């Protein structure tokens, strides 16, 4: 429109209907110039890295993105707690994005002292990417999303991507990405951005613990019409047979068995523990990639511990949060979150745990019946799971990889998998040159003005709701906060304004049958 | 497993054979069936016609793809022609991987 | 239709109509098994040559093909003379061919004796490069066309082609075609074949001599209005100008000059004339490409000799046709005939003379002026020429090779130019597999029953004509047998029933102004 | 000669200039010419589109064609790519004459 007019309003609310939930979040933002307007070629080598595990090769961009694929950039504490205490399942359905209320700045600096001043006819470029022809970095736990409370202003990250690499390296079926070939909207101080997205159908989200295991199925009062082998000798192969019943269910008959497994080593949160040896790496449970090893992370849906054994944790199968303030390299245990997944002991194998037993060779009157552990189980037919549990500040979807094939292609580390997600959102602020020289020359311009931009940025997504019609008698287990006196209100700011989230919040407190 | 597209119901066996032409039966019955043939076999044309569905590439990559080409250096023989002795030969197996996509 | 009733007529005959004339001809051919129903490739080392020059690679094909691209192949000498004696001019315009009458034979040999039955299952296999896809070999002066005389059965030649070389060798640009990869029609016995080919706009042929001479086209009794320099030295630079006119035609200022020239050795057909050396190949006019010499044959369009110097002829600038009998090798001179262009005389410069002369340098008092010779002179603005000229026995028709230039694409051999000329026609005798083993073998059959196919081939093109409009008051020059008693007569069969064309003859023989 | 398509009308030529915006003039009249201009440059952006006719193949050739491809052997950047400076570079120069045709 123009430069004394408003190109949008602050919209931050969240809408309760019976079977849909609105959620909407307005954010003010802050891009400044990445990599001076240029492309970089990104590898392990401009980094000074050389283990083969961490090699890599890729580009870095001018351009910024915007991210907010985290549940607190849409959900408050209390709308979280509504959702989670009265909702079986929920899912995505559609999306608004809103970016208005451009303001491009200039920077200029004289001797040690800067001053800003706007540039009206500067520009901004967004542009989104429908078709996803771009390298997805969305479906990555990356920071520089949202930020959990509103009033908070945060910057925009740079975008990035990764290609083929050998060693620090590229090979010719490496591509290189030119975010300038791509049609964008260039919006001035009057100009707004907006569009419209349509999460494709996936299933509700199992925000709900069971109340049965997979083992406690059957009728505790009445025997099975099958048998067991219960004796084999005497004290001759006497073979005896009795029925399956109440007092022996171990072995009782079953149609399903509990998921995949990939076995997990164990570490104690318990201080004063003495470890035999360095373990974190030549312990952990890893996967290769053509001669790359990477680690197992969360790796497949398992339950983190048996029962009454909390201070147990998979070595990486669960997901780390750091609490408000907490640095980057080396930080005590009491400075993060660690999730767990007991609510899926019901039907997932524990992840620190063998799968089963099998046997191993034929038994006679010379050789003894021998058993192995099963440290590995892929699918068998019959399997029943539980995906892992989405958290308040966990991530939200992914980007289901191009693939001939795959199965159930929910994100391991929570959340709906899609082919289509919400597509990414790229912002760059238009290069604005300084002044040239008087005399033609050829060479690509290096001397811009300093430039950045502000705004403010909304996004409105629309939730389904799957309602709870349990039968149960007594009351289920809610979330709920403590009444009990303490410094500061949790989800709160501090008495410096700074906002934290004391503890990752699941979506599993309702219960219902297997 | 060793490549192609699965089907419960792939196009379907086409089977071929000469009929039976027996040679002269004895004057006098015997109810053994017979065994005495004219020798004979059989030659034609055969015509099979697909049409392939194509998905067409739509990437944003900025340098140049890889792509299946022949090699210009002089050779005896052209690749994927006939010798001097009217010998048909394929050198090399041709796969079907060169364009790229992000994953 | 049926094995019992044929498929086609035999038409052959000539309708003169006003300003068109139709010429249908039939023949009968026969039509072998080539290369044992095999693709073979071919070089030089194939065929035991080494000089460079003569180096090629390419494909001999199982298949044949029909050429009717020389005149005697559709006008008889009686029609040949009609056309020349009453035309100005003639173009073809429209084609209708036909195969019919198809008749495949088999042949069986015991010991030393071969019988011949029919085969009446049998197939041959036709089509036609409409679309060009194929290398052009009729654009080349070869064999194997339809005969002159209607009663001659003819063998079909086998169609082979060329491509890139390099020495005995190929290139990866080098192709191979597969005439199987085709769409073909299959013929028994009752099938026939035909279709129907418009000829593109081309102009009329120059099927008359000039009257006049391109330096005497001013009139003889009036001085032109322009000075030419006369004289220089009194006997100090005395400059003298005087006027062009009657006296001296050689100085008289003229708007057009004589068409190129590419200078040709001058060789004599008196017998007892002494050779300085071997010269036929030393001596040769000559195009270099991609270091391979190809001789200068028959080159741009020039007259053969001077007047009065029938004697002599260019050493390759004039096309050499056989007489009746003649070997292949190292024949004399009384048993080819060879074709001259004196018509051309008047607008285009003799072969075995220079185009002119040329200053080179700037006279002075120290220096005389000096000139040198033109041996070969491009196109030049305001240049007039004749096309070389056609012949009874001459080719037609050539495919002017796809390429981004070309200037006045007249085939130098003599003939129309055309860049989609009458497409090949090709055909082929189906391979008939002898008995396979009982055994399954992967291999490709070699073993066929031996086969050849026979039948007639009609062609009927209708041909446009130019009439005369001239004013000349004495009779022109026509051609015209001889009465004078011989043997046998010209253009007719021998005692032993061979056909014989004694003499080629041209079409310039009325005659128009300049 | 140096190569494309010659044209009688070719695209017209596309002429720019920045305004002269004068100093402050004199308060006493000068018919000189003004001298005294305001540093000014200006700076946006241009766009151009051209729509291209193309010519299909429909060759009937049986080998593969000469094409024009990346090397996928590895290498420390990517062809037709920015360097570890951001500088885009062309490696080599790219005809247009791959595929065959006869003459």
């Amino acid at each position: 429109d123009g430069v004394g007019s408003s190109s949008g309003n602050w919209h931050c609310d969240s809408q309760w209907l019976g079977d849909r939930v609105i959620t909407t979040s307005t954010r003010t933002w802050a891009l400044p110039t990445y990599n001076n307007h240029l492309y970089k070629q990104i590898s392990n080598s401009t980094s000074g890295g050389s283990s083969n595990d961490n090699a890599y090769f890729g580009y870095s961009t001018p351009w910024g993105y915007f991210d907010f694929n985290r549940f607190h950039c849409h959900f408050s504490p209390r709308d979280w707690q509504r959702l989670i205490n009265n909702n079986w399942g929920f899912r995505p359905k559609r999306l608004n994005f809103k970016l208005f209320n451009i303001q491009v700045k200039e920077v200029t600096d004289n001797n040690g002292v800067k001053t800003i001043a706007n540039n009206l006819t500067s520009t901004v470029q967004v542009f989104t990417d429908s078709d996803y022809q771009l390298p997805y970095v969305l479906g990555s736990a990356h920071e520089g999303c949202l930020p959990p409370f509103p009033a908070d202003v945060f910057m925009i990250p740079q975008y990035g991507y990764l290609t083929l690499n050998d060693g620090s390296q590229a090979v010719g079926r490496s591509s290189f990405y030119c975010l300038e070939y791509f049609p964008s909207q260039m919006l001035r101080t009057g100009n707004n951005f907006q569009f419209s997205y349509e999460f494709e159908n996936v299933p509700f989200h199992s925000s709900y613990a069971h109340s049965q295991s997979l083992d406690r199925l059957m009728n505790p009062l009445i025997d099975q019409y099958l048998y067991y082998l219960s004796k084999t000798i005497n004290g001759q192969q006497t073979l005896k047979f009795s029925v399956a019943g109440p007092s022996n269910m171990a072995v009782q008959g079953r149609n399903y068995i509990p998921g995949p497994s990939y076995r997990q080593q164990r570490v104690s949160t318990t201080v004063t523990q003495a470890a035999a040896s360095e373990f974190a790496w030549p312990g952990a449970s890893s996967w290769a990639l053509n001669g790359r090893n990477s680690l197992m992370n969360p790796g497949p849906a398992m339950a983190s511990h048996k029962e009454g054994e909390d201070r147990f944790f998979p070595l990486s199968g669960s997901l780390i949060f750091g609490k408000q303030g907490t640095g980057r390299d080396n930080v005590d245990a009491d400075k993060v979150m660690i999730t767990n997944e007991e609510e899926i002991k019901t039907t997932n194998p524990v992840a620190t745990e063998s799968y089963g037993q099998v046997a191993t060779n034929h038994q006679s009157a010379q050789a003894q019946a021998q058993t192995g552990w099963v440290q590995n189980q892929g699918i068998l037919p019959g399997m029943v799971w539980q995906d892992r549990d989405v958290y308040l500040q966990g991530p939200i979807w992914a980007k289901i990889p191009h693939t001939d094939g795959n199965f159930h292609p929910s994100p391991l580390m929570g959340g709906f998998g899609m082919k289509h997600p919400p597509p990414q959102i790229l912002i760059k602020n238009t290069p604005v040159p300084a002044d040239p020289p008087t005399a033609f020359n050829k060479d690509k311009l290096n001397s811009f003005i300093t430039q950045y931009s502000t705004g403010q940025v909304s996004v409105e997504i629309e939730w389904e709701l799957q309602k709870e019609n349990s039968k149960r008698w007594n009351p289920e287990i809610q979330y709920t906060s403590n009444y009990y006196k303490s410094n500061n209100v949790e989800f709160a700011v501090n008495t410096e304004g700074v906002y934290s989230e004391p503890r990752p919040i699941g979506t599993r407190y309702l219960t219902r049958n297997l």
